[PDB]
């Protein structure tokens, strides 16, 4: 269902 | 800055 | 068999 | 250090 994997691009919330 | 890199979790929308 | 997606773990080769 | 973030792309071993 939908495309990719996963949601988004990355892992979390900004940079560190 | 936040926690991890970018945002969300994978790639894209979903699983495809 | 393939397992999640990608190879290794981010994008890159360090933090920078 | 380095060149973007982490040691690889995405997370994982090919595509599951
Ligand atoms: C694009 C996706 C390619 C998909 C096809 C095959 C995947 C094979 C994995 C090879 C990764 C190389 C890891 C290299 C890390 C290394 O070269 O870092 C140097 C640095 O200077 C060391 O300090």
């Amino acid at each position: 269902v939908g495309a990719x994997a996963x949601v988004x691009w990355x892992w979390x919330w900004x940079w560190x």
